[PDB]
């Protein structure tokens, strides 16, 4: 998994340990080793959700498989959970776009995963 | 709709009002309640288009359906129009990537839209 | 092609001419005129790869065609190569998501490419 969070929450509100926590929890959730997982948090963004500038997040999760109805519902519960607990963002002010990438369409280490 | 604009125009050149305007215009254009609409503007970016650092924008619009030939042509007119009028970006220096998301592949409120 | 790189490398470490070099090299790789090529570099990011905050990058390449097994392998070698040489990022700490966009789903100059 690679997970990207873009939020209007300020940098000083992202707690120490957050990228490590995301990494571990995504490892646990996907049954994938943590060495594969990438995470990225972009705070201080100029964003709105429903025309409001209260805390919100626009996120992406990309995986090579392990994407599907049930799996995505569990990922959304985990990730909204974390964003609510650590960043004080309401789950109904979060979108997470999920992408099932073909191995041939993911570059890594001078080649692809195909 | 959720609309993201990345641009090398400076923060101070983004009008107060712009996120609200995008939200309202997007609501009009899609017929979606504005409560569902998210917008995000990212100024000051290190970017080039055609090798030039003249104002430009890289954007995305994600929707659950309501994406297709005619619809995307109308969105591109609307959104290039706004970026030209408000951020003084030439329409020929804008890209908009459109994504028709499956409901099961959009997380929100601890679950998905499926 | 449009290429976006997000990295925890600091802005001061991005050398002069980097966006110009990406443009020119992407033109060469895809055969496409540099005039349509967009590039975007986002340094100083809060990111981790494999649970580690060593230099890393998460990137995307969108093209209307010119995406496929061998092409993307070639692009990955090219781009990981530039990121290593210029930003001192190890190739094994780079992910590049490739997107073959339908021409109907790419907005430019008030319309789409369909």
């Amino acid at each position: 998994p690679m997970f990207i969070v873009n939020t209007n929450v300020p940098r000083a509100s992202v707690p120490d340990g957050f990228l490590s926590e995301l990494t571990q929890q995504l490892a646990q959730a996907t049954g994938k080793p943590p060495q594969y997982i990438a995470v990225h948090v972009v705070p201080d963004q100029l964003m709105a959700f429903g025309g409001s500038s209260e805390p919100c997040a626009l996120c992406s999760l990309h995986s090579i498989g392990k994407i599907g109805g049930a799996q995505n519902r569990s990922y959304s519960k985990l990730l909204c959970g974390l964003l609510a607990e650590r960043l004080r963002i309401s789950p109904d002010r979060v979108y997470i776009n999920y992408y099932d990438m073909n191995a041939a369409n993911v570059g890594w280490n001078n080649s692809t995963f195909a």
